[PDB]
């Protein structure tokens, strides 16, 4: 019903591809209910320039539906006195009124700014957005649904957020869950340690509270902290195995890692890699046979090392694999390398002592 039109297609203006009509306050309802975000358009005139910019919002945006409507009752229905656009949503205020000109680009603003929750939950529905965010510095809060007073702990966060609404996305995380491990090995945090907050920076450090506690004022401390760069980067470090130089790449973890990379003596190539991930598996048998070629040489030294399970703070790595060489001096150098990540590639390199391949 709410998806076809009767015989009042006669004497109304056209309909748009890209926004529903909405003939009464039933239909109205019927949209902002089918999603988790709607936003509707009120119109007298669809065909006017306003109305039109707001259609060409609609057409832009592919997962939120756009209604629109001409009707007055449904103007008064959400008090609406004029032409207006208002984006609805099932958390937080509940609903949005969009201010000033009413431009494609103005309202892709206004969508984009109330769009998203004050705290969303991380899981495989929510993952998608959270990674392709422009919100580039996170908080998260390691909340166990186990734990007690969930629903505190959980207002406290929610509460603290509103201080940083374009500045910082805080995110809670279900500890518990095996499934959410890696991410808890990624900020070096045990079931036991949480409930916990940590922060990312996207462009690129981890950083934990000075306070294990969690009121909204704590939460707040850290992050005001943070932003005026007063906490310090966060590292990790796995535990050195004894044969970590047994093979010809060698196995750096956080702890050694300065020690060999910049041995001033030494042209260290280290590969930073995730254990997950399909492209770390496919440059692995390339990788090793590299180590195979120089596992005898006088002062080239093949490296790797895990970093999801470690953090220094000479190198960030957010992309896996990351590969990069630390040349034989006393300047610390290191040189980014983004040739071919073929056996040869990395010869011509090692060989040029790092001077080409980008």
């Amino acid at each position: 019903h709410h998806h076809s039109s009767g015989l009042e297609v006669l004497f109304q203006g056209p309909g748009s591809e890209f926004a529903t009509t909405l003939p009464d306050g039933a239909a109205a309802e019927s949209l902002v209910e089918s999603s988790e975000v709607a936003v509707i358009g009120f119109f007298k005139d669809v065909e006017s320039d306003s109305a039109k910019q707001f259609l060409q919002a609609a057409e832009a945006i592919d997962d939120i539906p756009f209604g629109i409507t001409s009707n007055s009752d449904v103007f008064s229905k959400y008090q609406l006195d004029k032409d207006g656009v208002v984006l609805f949503k099932k958390f937080d205020e509940g609903r949005n009124n969009f201010e000033g000109e009413v431009t494609k680009e103005n309202l892709l603003d206004f969508i984009k700014h109330n769009q998203l929750p004050l705290v969303i939950e991380f899981t495989e529905q929510t993952a998608p957005k959270i990674f392709g965010g422009e919100i580039k510095t996170h908080i998260l809060l390691f909340l166990p649904k186990s734990v007690s007073d969930y629903d505190g702990k959980l207002s406290n966060f929610k509460t603290a957020a509103e201080s940083f609404k374009g500045k910082i996305l805080f995110i809670f995380i279900d500890s518990d869950h095996t499934d959410n491990q890696r991410i808890l090995e990624f900020f070096g945090l045990k079931k036991e340690e949480c409930p916990a907050v940590r922060l990312i920076t996207l462009e690129m450090t981890k950083y934990k509270p000075e306070s294990e506690e969690l009121t909204a004022e704590r939460i707040t401390e850290f992050c005001h902290r943070f932003l005026e760069g007063k906490i310090k980067p966060h590292l990790m470090s796995q535990e050195l195995p004894e044969d970590w130089d047994k093979q010809p790449v060698k196995v750096l973890v956080g702890k050694n890692f300065e020690d060999v990379a910049f041995d001033e003596k030494k042209n260290v190539f280290v590969e930073f890699y995730a254990p997950w991930c399909g492209h770390c598996k496919q440059l692995a048998p390339i990788w090793d046979k590299l180590g195979e070629t120089y596992k005898d040489h006088e002062n080239i030294v093949i490296a790797k090392m895990d970093s999801t399970a470690n953090e220094v703070e000479a190198v960030k790595v957010h992309s896996f694999p990351t590969l990069k060489f630390f040349p034989a001096s006393a300047d610390r150098t290191v040189i980014d390398y983004n040739g071919e990540r073929t056996l040869d590639g990395f010869k011509k390199f090692l060989e040029s002592g790092g001077q080409d391949g980008a």
